[PDB]
């Protein structure tokens, strides 16, 4: 089976665990544990960071035979390439490309907040940026069932995760935006996703490493 | 023509400018100026940000007729599909995806270090690191002319940029890596690239605004 490796958290891998499922892929996972404060020992990982034959060692990684892939979007795209969950017209590919990048910006802005010792006094400003972020996703999807058109793509898996995360962080943030709730619900409503969500393998929280100020435990 | 918008800095747009040149695109640019200290003004940009009909307003942007793109990465992939500068086998596509993503990570690490608090009382420490990032590119490439193998692909413009910056901030950083040195020289050597670096359009520095630390004048 393929081997996915990642920390014992959701992090940036939720989209990959979900695609592995959706596709009825044969895989096993390696979930590395980190230590508690004040030092956050990472040896579990570091004892093999340099021994997997990875080009640019990092977490997450995928191994399917000989092929060894790092960078979450590159894992994401290899799988989609495999399963045909990519754009099929220029129009689909543009929409996919943008959304893939936009998620990461928004995923990054979140981390930057959750990883700062100033969280508490910083939160109140970040919170005012939210409506605006949500509004873009809302206007972008419009009346489309999925982010790139009338077909599910690997970008819906990326979008679902970031929209979910922001939702956990501010429960009310999708209230003014019904096509997004409609979005979230339709994603879940999927056969293998529903099934996965009630399995022993489902990992929704913590979001972040014990190092974060939020969703760290 | 096509319009490229961005700040009047290098930022993360170097590869786009270079690709537009190489492809003999018909384009003009709008090089937004940032006011300065204290309040470094962005009025030039903010006044039309939500007026151009961009889904996800940001710098940089590409308008090519009816197509309006945002996200530096999506701009590249778009230009790469338009002119047939994509990998042609699974193996090439995989090498492209990873490289594409790796650059942004290296690209962001560098900025993290330049706009921050005690850029100096942390100076060395992340410098002593270049050398070991370099080895990774080095080994990844090996003896291939180009990063996805046989042919020049869009990722090459992105590899070029990052290796070019690391080089500014570490004049020797490459001493150990012939193949990297050979790469730079043979990039700087493509016919339209040559010509462009001699032109009035060319902008090698500053890399990031007044504000910053490094490449900020
Ligand atoms: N660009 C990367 C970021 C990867 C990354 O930062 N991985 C983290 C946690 S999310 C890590 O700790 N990597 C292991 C390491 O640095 O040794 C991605 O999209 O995969
Ligand atoms: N991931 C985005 C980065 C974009 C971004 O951070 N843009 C900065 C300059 S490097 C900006 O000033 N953007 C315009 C804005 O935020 O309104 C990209 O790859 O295009």
């Amino acid at each position: 089976p393929m081997i996915l490796g990642f920390w014992n958290v959701r992090g940036l891998t939720h989209p990959i665990r979900l695609l592995l499922e959706y596709t009825d892929s044969s895989y096993e996972e390696k979930r590395y544990a980190m230590g508690d404060a004040p030092d956050y020992d990472r040896s579990q990982w570091l004892n093999e960071k340099f021994k997997l034959g990875l080009d640019f060692p990092n977490l997450p990684y995928l191994i399917d035979g000989s092929r060894k892939i790092t960078q979450s979007n590159a894992i994401m795209r290899y799988l989609a390439r495999k399963h045909h969950l990519c754009g099929e017209t220029e129009e689909e590919r543009i929409r996919a490309d943008i959304v893939e990048n936009q998620v990461m910006d928004n995923r990054m802005q979140l981390i930057m907040l959750c990883y700062n010792p100033d969280f508490e006094k910083q939160k109140p400003e970040f919170l005012k940026t939210i409506p605006e972020k949500m509004k873009l996703y809302s206007e972008f999807l419009g009346k489309r069932p999925w982010f790139a058109g009338d077909k599910v793509t690997y970008v819906d898996f990326l979008a679902y995760d970031i929209l979910d995360q922001y939702h956990i962080f501010e429960p009310k943030c999708l209230d003014a935006f019904p096509n997004l709730k409609d979005f979230l619900a339709r994603f879940e409503g999927l056969k293998k996703i529903s099934a996965y969500m009630k399995s022993s393998r489902y990992l929704s929280t913590p979001i972040f490493s014990k190092l974060a100020q939020w969703s760290n435990k």
